[PDB]
């Protein structure tokens, strides 16, 4: 089997991407944030505290004839963000772009934090990291990908995020028309539960490439590119008037600037992030200070190849017995 679903930015800054997901019988379609940095499929629901729902579409398990409460199971998760949610668990039929899983754990939120409430465009998350990170207790549950894998033509999914435009998540096949040149594969460590890999270096603008190992995760659920302080300083030093602002919470730059590109290495190959991808707009409405898309990972504890980086590539999440990651230009 295979599936193919369009992913759409939630706003003009590509702050996140939403993908329609069919849950239950008859289908209830929710717009979920596909997150290769976590491993829980959770949704806004008829059980979510009423004051914590503001515009989202909810899952109502009592209206699904295939929903079954997963007795005694609960979940609770927090994001690298600082947000969180928690609740109980159903199993139900879940379909993504024509690919169907029966018996998927669907985590029903009873509580969501304010950032979730405040974002009416995201109806929940669909985690695509390794199932060892799933938070359901006392019986941990598998991700949508892990449940589907054996049925797929090939045990892979691909992320093709757009810049200010829709893109695609495919399951079970590699669309050879969706990238240019070849896909370069690179090793993955699953020891922390993430799609963790090591970039071979970087360049800033038309600058020479610096060969240096940068360990980090491929995370569709993170908006920005978080890299070591040395790398980030080298980038922003090429932008007149750019500065790290403790009050804003990162690097800002004059909105009148033209940003340089940023290149990262994948083995001997190179992915180029155009400068415009690194502009996240005024720090506040009407400001002429703009927020940077490359930020330091120093307070975080891990480097994160978030949407800013991934959207410059066609990315293969290879879930074979030994997982790997593939990157191509597009
Ligand atoms: N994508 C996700 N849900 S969490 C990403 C993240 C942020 C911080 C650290 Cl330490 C690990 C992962």
């Amino acid at each position: 089997s295979t599936g193919s679903a369009t992913t759409t930015p939630i706003d003009s800054l590509d702050d996140a991407y939403i993908t329609p997901v069919q849950i239950g019988t008859p289908a209830q379609t929710l717009n979920l944030d596909f997150d290769t940095g976590s491993s829980d499929l959770w949704v806004f629901s008829s059980e979510t505290t009423a004051s914590e729902v503001d515009g989202q579409t909810i899952y109502t398990p009592s209206k699904s004839t295939t929903a079954k409460l997963l007795s005694g199971a609960t979940w609770s998760i927090s994001y690298g963000d600082g947000s969180s949610s928690s609740g109980d668990v159903y199993t139900d039929t879940v379909s993504v772009g024509g690919l169907t899983v029966t018996g998927q754990a669907v985590e029903s939120a009873k509580k969501v934090s304010s950032s979730f409430t405040e974002d009416s465009t995201i109806d929940g998350l669909l985690g695509l990291a390794f199932s060892t990170l799933n938070t359901v207790s006392p019986t941990q549950q598998k991700t949508f990908f892990d449940n589907a894998k054996a049925s797929l033509d090939s045990p892979v999914f691909t992320a093709d995020l757009g810049y200010h435009a829709p893109g695609t998540y495919n399951f079970g096949f590699i669309d050879t028309t969706a990238y240019t040149g070849s896909i370069t594969y690179t090793a993955v460590s699953t020891k922390q539960g993430f799609w963790e890999w090591t970039s071979t270096g970087y360049a800033v603008g038309s600058g020479t490439f610096k060969s240096t190992s940068i360990d980090g995760i491929a995370d569709t659920g993170t908006t920005l590119l978080y890299l070591p302080a040395t790398v980030v300083s080298a980038y922003w030093a090429q932008v007149s008037g750019a500065k790290s602002s403790s009050s804003v919470g990162g690097y800002v730059f004059p909105c009148s600037a033209t940003l340089p590109s940023f290149t990262f290495g994948v083995g001997s190959a190179r992915i180029v992030i155009p400068g415009d991808y690194i502009d996240f707009g005024p720090i506040s409405t009407g400001s002429s200070s703009c927020f940077g898309g490359i930020q330091s990972s120093a307070g975080i504890g891990i480097n994160i190849f978030g949407d800013v980086a991934l959207k410059a590539a066609f990315v293969v999440f290879n879930g074979a017995t030994t997982p790997t990651l593939g990157f191509a230009s597009k």
